[PDB]
C-alpha cells in the first residue's frame, strides 16, 4: 500500500474523462481538468496537462504521472499555509498521505478549517483527533472515505485500506466490490455509459488441490490473478472471493466489449500452464458469466445476481464457456 493505492481505492482510476459528483470533467486519479460545462474545454485542458493530443484517453503511465504532480501540488500548498505546515512538517509519512487524502477531496482551504483536528494532529493526540475529524460535513457527507483516513490518522498505519487486498493474490478482496460497483455505476449514471460484471469460477479446482495439494493451489490462484491482470485493462477491477471465484468489473467500455473481454479471459485460461517456471503441467477452463448496466438491468444488486446465475448456467451446460446473462 501506498498514496497512489490509497487515492486508487478512495478515487477510482480512468483513463477516459468522465464526470464527478458536481458534474465535472475529471480524469486518471481524481484529476479535475475543469468546471466548464464544455468537453472540448476539458479535452483541450488534457491535451495540455499530458503534453500530447489525447482525444480524451490516457494511458496508465500518464495518469500516474498527472497524480503525482498532484500530489507535489498538494504538498508544496500544504506547505505554504501557515495552518497546515506545521502539522504537515510534524507528521509521519502515512499520517502525511492522509492529510493530502483530505487535500485532493476537498482542498486546501477545506481542510485548513478543521482547527480543532489539526491542534490534535500537531500534539500526536491521535483518538481526540480522530474524534474531532468526524464532526464534519466531510464525514457525514462521506462517512466510507473518511472513517479510512480517519483510522489512518489514528494508527498511523495503512490498515484500512490493506483491509481492501486479497492477501493470497494481491487483488482486490470482497470488500471492495461494493465501493468500486458503487462508484462505477454512479459515473455511469451521471455519464450515460455501461459497467459491466463477469463472474468467473475455475472449473474443478477441487481437483488441483487433491492431485498436487493446496499450497500449490493457492499458487495456482495467484498466478490466476495474474492472469486475468493481464486479459483486461488498468481501469478494470479484479476481485477474488472467494476460494477459485473472481470478479471482473468493466469500465469504459460497452456490451461488444464485455463479450470481447470474457471470451479472451475464458480463451488465455484455457490455453495457459499453470506454475510452467516451475516445472509444472496445470491445465484448467473456467466458466464465466457476465451482465451488461444498464442494458441487461438498472439495479446493481441485479446485475451481480444476472452475472451470477449466467455463470452457473455455464457450470450446468458443459463448463469452459461464457454466457451473457438472457
Ligand atoms: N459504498 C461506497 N461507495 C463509495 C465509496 N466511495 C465512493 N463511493 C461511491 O462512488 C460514487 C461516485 O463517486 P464519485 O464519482 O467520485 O462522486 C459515490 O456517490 C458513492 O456512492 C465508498 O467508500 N463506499
Ligand atoms: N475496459 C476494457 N475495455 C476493453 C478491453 N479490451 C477491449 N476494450 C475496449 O474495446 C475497444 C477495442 C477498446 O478501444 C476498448 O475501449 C478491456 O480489457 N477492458
Ligand atoms: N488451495 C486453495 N484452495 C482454496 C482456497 N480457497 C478456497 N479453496 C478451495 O477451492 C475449492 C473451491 O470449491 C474448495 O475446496 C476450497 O476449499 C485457497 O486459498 N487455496
Ligand atoms: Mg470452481
Amino acid at each position: 500500500m501506498n498514496i497512489f493505492e490509497m487515492l486508487r481505492i478512495d478515487q477510482g482510476l480512468r483513463l477516459k474523462i468522465y464526470k464527478d459528483t458536481e458534474g465535472y470533467y475529471t480524469i486518471g486519479i481524481g484529476h479535475l481538468l475543469t468546471k466548464s460545462p464544455s468537453l472540448n474545454a476539458a479535452k483541450s485542458e488534457l491535451d495540455k496537462a499530458i503534453g500530447r493530443n489525447t482525444n480524451g484517453v490516457i494511458t496508465k503511465d500518464e495518469a500516474e504521472k498527472l497524480f503525482n504532480q498532484d500530489v507535489d501540488a498538494a504538498v508544496r500548498g500544504i506547505l505554504r499555509n501557515a495552518k497546515l505546515k506545521p502539522v504537515y512538517d510534524s507528521l509521519d509519512a502515512v499520517r502525511r498521505a492522509a492529510l493530502i487524502n483530505m487535500v485532493f477531496q476537498m482542498g486546501e482551504t477545506g481542510v485548513a478549517g478543521f482547527t480543532n483536528s489539526l491542534r490534535m494532529l500537531q500534539q500526536k493526540r491521535w483518538d481526540e483527533a480522530a474524534v474531532n475529524l468526524a464532526k464534519s460535513r466531510w464525514y457525514n457527507q462521506t462517512p466510507n472515505r473518511a472513517k479510512r483516513v480517519i483510522t489512518t490518522f489514528r494508527t498511523g498505519t495503512w490498515d484500512a485500506y490493506g483491509s481492501y487486498i486479497d492477501e493470497l493474490t494481491g487483488l482486490f478482496n470482497y470488500r471492495y466490490l461494493d465501493i468500486s460497483l458503487d462508484r462505477e455505476i454512479k459515473r455511469a449514471d451521471r455519464f450515460g455509459s455501461t459497467v459491466s460484471m463477469i463472474f468467473i469460477d475455475l472449473d474443478f479446482f477441487k481437483g488441483v488441490n487433491d492431485t498436487h495439494g493446496h499450497l500449490v493451489g493457492s499458487q495456482v490462484l495467484n498466478e490466476m490473478g495474474m492472469l486475468l491482470k493481464k486479459s483486461v485493462r488498468e481501469v478494470d477491477i479484479v476481485i477474488r472471493y472467494g476460494g477459485d471465484e473472481f470478479t471482473v468489473m468493466l469500465v469504459e467500455t460497452g456490451e461488444k466489449g464485455a463479450a470481447t473481454v470474457a471470451e479472451r479471459i475464458r480463451r488465455s485460461i484455457e490455453g495457459h500452464t499453470f506454475l510452467a517456471a516451475e516445472g509444472f503441467n496445470i491445465r484448467l477452463t473456467a466458466s464465466l458469466g457476465y451482465a451488461c448496466y444498464p442494458a441487461d438491468t438498472q439495479s446493481k444488486l441485479e446485475l451481480l445476481e444476472l452475472a451470477d446465475k449466467a455463470m452457473y448456467q455455464g457450470k450446468e451446460q458443459g463448463k469452459n464457456c461464457v454466457f451473457r446473462a438472457t
